[PDB]
DNA sequence: GATTGCATTGAGTGCACGG
DNA sequence: GATTGCATTGAGTGCACGG
């Protein structure tokens, strides 16, 4: 169910992903999959 | 200075992150990239 | 920065947060995390 | 029936799991398990 | 830039060859 | 019902003693 994948991110973006899933107590993975997820609804 | 990163998804949200990339004409990092900076700013 | 802790759910709520993890790709202590952060927001 | 399951949460998380806890007169399990119930509610 | 195999440590990530 | 130590396998969970 689970699959891998590497991406490149913005040094910028990136860091912002850290201080979200930080605050979230979520991982890079997790908060991704929870903004793809929020994206996909608000569209 | 871009970084990179392996991350995990979910079969089910990595194929739902194509469609949406496709329809986007962005790359997973970029509809990924796209997504972040969008919850980010729902708040 | 994570803490391990046991808790009751109703075998409704229980198979509730399984579904909403799954199409969220989300472990259990992810969805509870995201739903608690949520949560915390609307407040 | 009832059922147990043990979880992992971020220290932040489980901090702010307290409060909200105490301040709706609840346990942890019932504290969460509102927030699910909430959470799908918002959609 | 991207995909993947090798590797490790509490799946999610790093690293690097091969593209 | 809850906390925790023991245990395992891709931290997040199960299991069960002790409460």
């Amino acid at each position: 169910m689970k699959k891998r994948l590497t991406i490149t991110l913005s040094e910028s973006v990136l860091e912002n992903l850290e201080k979200m899933a930080r605050e979230m107590g979520l991982s890079k993975s997790a908060m991704i999959s929870v903004a793809l997820e929020n994206y996909k609804k608000g569209q």
